[PDB]
């Protein structure tokens, strides 16, 4: 589940790209194999694809 932490979750078009992008941050195991790119978006990070 990709939730934005702002106004709840992030939109489908983002999360459709989020499954192909790594800029969308996430919790554990979304970066081990699902491949987060670990961007330094300290201000307004992308929607968190989590468990």
């Amino acid at each position: 589940v990709c939730y934005k932490e702002g106004t709840g979750p992030c939109s489908e078009s983002e999360e459709k790209a989020c499954k192909t992008s790594g800029s969308c941050r996430g919790d554990m195991q979304f970066c081990k194999v699902a491949g987060c790119e670990h961007g330094e978006e300290a201000s307004e990070a992308k929607c968190r694809c989590s468990l």
